[PDB]
């Protein structure tokens, strides 16, 4: 099962995506913040990260550009209401390998989990 | 008068301030996005300008980080949707004088725009 990591600070969100994930093959641990998911990253391998654009203490793309700063690679999804191209293509340059704007498809964000952990061997 | 900058991409909120500022005592410029803003502050001189976070070719948040490092100490009130407090102490530790959540009030922004253009003389 590919190992995910899934930052929101939306609970009802949060459990949406950790139900739909483990209906499928994917384990998920929810992080409600940014803080606690930079401190779960950090002690933790996960497969994929899954990052929500907004959060309390760090944001989303604030947290990836920390990430990608300590060398930390492993594919990450942002999810995010900033939906112009123009954002896309910062959220991108940023260091996210997608970027998919909200309302998002569920069944679109499994599928494309499952492209990342199948690239990442 | 006091001359102030309103730089927003909504016009029907951007044309809403103008009518508001220009009905008090406040002459009023309008830029419909982030690049026109930063033409028109390097062309113009304003007593105020007012930001909104979100436009395209560049964000509010953006704009204000690039004047304050060219130098550019003009008064700055940014109005954001982000609306939590730690959003708010990054837009004032980003350069702003005064940082309004969305959906804000006129009078409020107005009385704001005058405190500012009373202080720097
Ligand atoms: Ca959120
Ligand atoms: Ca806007
Ligand atoms: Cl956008
Ligand atoms: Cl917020
Ligand atoms: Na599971
Ligand atoms: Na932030
Ligand atoms: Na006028
Ligand atoms: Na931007």
């Amino acid at each position: 099962n590919p190992k995910v990591l899934v930052a929101d600070d939306d609970k009802k969100i949060a459990q949406f995506i950790k139900t739909k994930f483990e209906e499928n093959g994917i384990d998920t641990t929810v992080a409600f913040d940014g803080k606690e998911a930079l401190f779960l990253i950090n002690t933790n391998n996960y497969d994929v990260i899954v990052i929500d654009w907004m959060m309390p203490y760090l944001d989303g793309i604030s947290l990836l550009k920390i990430l990608r700063k300590q060398n930390i690679n492993t594919p990450v999804i942002i999810l995010s209401a900033l939906d112009s191209t123009e954002n896309k293509i910062e959220g991108l340059k940023s260091g996210s390998d997608d970027y998919l704007t909200k309302p998002f498809s569920i069944d679109e964000l499994i599928i494309r989990v499952n492209i990342l952990y199948k690239r990442t061997k």
